[PDB]
């Protein structure tokens, strides 16, 4: 159940010399996904290797939207997402949602977070351009 | 000068356990670009974060091409490449202009292989399709 995720910036020196920094949060894997480990360069909402993190707002304001939070799971993982993460804050019912797809269950794993694990997340997104992200159990 | 190259793939298990296989890997920097040592994935020849890796094929196929080495450089760059591998083992004298581009060098290193290094390369990048490199030095 429980998702282990590990944010993982990287930041190089003139030497050569490089640092690398890493940040714990945890979130759940929804049924709706594969239970694997995966990592790749992290992308808010290709080539394949990545990681979408989708900040979910509220459905009032999306009555009736695009694609349903699957459907953006699924999209996500056929441009070749490694794996998914949603931001589930704004609206606790994507959960319910996301996990009705259990019978067609993608192949790569399919991740929400919320509350203080989400703001950690977004925080580090926001303010620096490369990042990867390993999400584990 | 030399530049020490890592390819790193990751391969999940099903219980959560997962494992990571690095080859290592000789090149070398060119002064088109920084003297800085880089990470991001992989993706042979929109993100952020990425290390584009570029075959160049032998230059009498292409006589007058669209884009010089160093004009590919700089796409790559622009288009937010945290380095460029180039691969000159089929175009020796790439190395040539790449270097004469050393009173407007890039902001992110660009490095290249050739031989034995360049297949190692050459060999991951396809027979996987998600791959990372670190770079150094």
């Amino acid at each position: 159940e429980t998702a282990f995720v590990e944010v993982v910036l990287f930041e190089s020196s003139p030497s050569g010399d490089y640092t690398t920094h890493t940040t714990g949060l945890t979130g759940r894997f929804s049924r709706a996904g594969a239970m694997l480990s995966a990592e790749g360069e992290i992308v808010q909402m290709y080539e394949y290797g990545w990681v979408g993190v989708v900040k979910l707002e509220q459905p009032e304001l999306d009555p009736k939207p695009c694609l349903t939070v699957l459907g953006k799971a699924k999209r996500a993982v056929q441009r070749g997402a490694t794996a998914v993460i949603f931001d589930v804050s704004e609206n606790p019912e994507a959960i319910d949602q996301l996990n009705q797809g259990s019978e067609d269950p993608l192949k790569r794993p399919v991740v929400y977070v919320k509350g203080a694990d989400a703001i950690k997340l977004m925080n580090i997104v926001n303010k620096q351009k490369v990042a990867r992200a390993r999400i584990q159990h």
